[PDB]
């Protein structure tokens, strides 16, 4: 049923993957930097500041996003803004990009290492690195838009 495909993010697809957040949640956990409410203007800010935005395909619509917001050549790579569309939830989508984006570290920047970082409330990404042999590293402390304390869950993974 699925078949993917993977390409660099265009500015057509902008307006599409903004619209990706639900919620304040969402948006916090894939984007804490930003402010409620997403928009183009702040993912196209991400975008001028980071590398490898990519988008996966699947039957003529764009439904996920990643990029890289640190890179460290023959060291490592950090995946963020990790983001999938509603309707296309829990069918492999996070999946397959995360899969895309750790070729891409691995191939580009020789990365032997991939780390991201999860908020605790989020336990669907919890679950996902989980799921794709990530593991947790350290908890960090950190503040949500309410001044509220989280937990950021640093995981990592072995490239080769
Ligand atoms: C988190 C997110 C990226 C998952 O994307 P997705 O394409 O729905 O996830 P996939 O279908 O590829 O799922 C892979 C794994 O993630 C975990 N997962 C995804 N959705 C889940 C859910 N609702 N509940 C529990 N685990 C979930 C599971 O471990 C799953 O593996 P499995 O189906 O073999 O059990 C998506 O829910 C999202 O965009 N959330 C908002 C943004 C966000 O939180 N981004 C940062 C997290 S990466």
């Amino acid at each position: 049923h699925m078949q993917l495909s993977h390409r660099p993010a265009e500015t057509g697809d902008l307006e599409t993957v903004a619209g990706f957040p639900q919620d304040r949640d969402e948006l916090f956990y894939c984007y804490p930097k930003a402010i409620w409410p997403f928009s183009v203007a702040q993912l196209a800010a991400a975008i001028a500041e980071r590398r490898g935005s990519t988008v996966a395909v699947h039957d003529g619509q764009v439904l996920g996003f990643a990029n890289f917001y640190q890179w460290q050549h023959g060291d490592f790579c950090a995946l963020g803004n990790m983001m999938v569309a509603p309707a296309a939830r829990g069918l492999g989508v996070a999946r397959y990009l995360i899969g895309v984006m750790e070729n891409l570290a691995r191939e580009q920047y020789k990365a032997r290492l991939m780390k991201i970082s999860c908020f605790n409330a989020n336990a669907a990404g919890l679950l996902l690195y989980t799921q794709l042999g990530y593991q947790p590293r350290a908890i960090a402390e950190r503040h949500d838009p309410d001044g509220r304390r989280v937990a950021l869950i640093q995981m990592d993974k072995p490239l080769e």
